[PDB]
């Protein structure tokens, strides 16, 4: 049975987050919290060509509690830091999987080397919800190098698929997750197709970053457009009308309340009050 298309969304207008992240917001939990669980948010930064500068372009220090932050870099370099000292630089092909859990205080910005040279800048920011029993887990980092991400060639020379989280054809993703989910990065060659088998009941989305994609032989998605699929079903097929780049997100739904405000995503409104109180009380970190 097919995971049939139940919603397709046009490219959103771009807004600026800080001075370093020109993003198009694909979805958020306010409107797609139940339908996209475990995924809370997807921003698509760029593509943008940045000029050399002495500025440190990025976003200021800000808190997070109750979920995980995933940064997938395609072009450019970003550096992340937190008030603890946990830091690092994410370059092309690299992934950072950040667990905010109990609470974190961090900032993201263009790396010092990217500031000097400029050039293409493109990446995805994804938020992954935590089960209630884990929403206060210790904050943790996972700097995932491009080399450590399996790259599986697709049958019929259709393209390749990077297994960031989950599993595909026996190749296991390096991302450590708290609940069952897949995060795949797919290049599909024009004229080629591929059919996938996913777990029944898993919420599934396709986000097209480049190209023209025909989903289940019906809907067509292009740059910055998103297909939301029926979670009831185990199958889907994609075809590349042009050389395509897409993200495939799929996960077992977290059947728990979502109460979120800005940087805090918890289970109860009382937990959001506690979160804001901790942050303004200086107890956050
Ligand atoms: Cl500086
Ligand atoms: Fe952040």
């Amino acid at each position: 049975a097919m995971k049939k298309v139940q919603g397709i969304y046009r490219a959103p207008r771009q807004h600026w987050v800080g001075d370093g992240f020109p993003v198009r917001s694909m979805f958020s939990y306010q409107s797609h919290g139940k339908q996209l669980s475990p995924f809370l948010l997807l921003d698509y930064a760029g593509p943008m060509d940045f000029t050399p500068t002495t500025q440190r372009r990025g976003v200021g220090q800000h808190p997070h509690r109750g979920f995980e932050t995933v940064t997938i870099v395609y072009h450019g370099e970003v550096e992340h830091r937190d008030s603890t000292g946990n830091g690092g630089i994410i370059g092309p092909g690299d992934v950072q999987w950040m667990t905010a859990g109990a609470g974190i205080l961090h900032e993201e910005f263009h790396s010092d080397a990217f500031a000097q040279k400029g050039g293409p800048f493109e990446m995805v920011q994804l938020w992954v919800n935590l089960p209630a029993k884990d929403k206060m887990t210790a904050p943790g980092y996972q700097a995932i190098r491009r080399e450590a991400i399996p790259q599986v060639n697709l049958p019929d020379d259709a393209g390749n698929l990077r297994v960031i989280a989950g599993e595909y054809a026996g190749n296991i993703g390096p991302a450590k997750t708290f609940s069952p989910l897949n995060v795949w990065d797919i290049r599909l060659t024009q004229g080629k197709s591929c059919e996938f088998s996913l777990p029944a009941g898993w919420n599934t989305a396709l986000i097209v970053l480049h190209g023209t994609l025909l989903v289940n032989g019906d809907a067509i998605a292009r740059e910055a457009e998103m297909v939301l699929l029926d979670p009831t079903g185990t199958h889907l097929s994609i075809e590349a009308n042009n050389d395509t780049v897409l993200l495939l997100l799929s996960g077992e739904p977290i059947d728990e309340p979502i109460v979120g405000y800005g940087p805090f995503v918890m289970n109860t409104q009382a937990q959001i009050a506690e979160a804001i109180a901790d942050f303004n009380g200086g107890r956050f970190g």
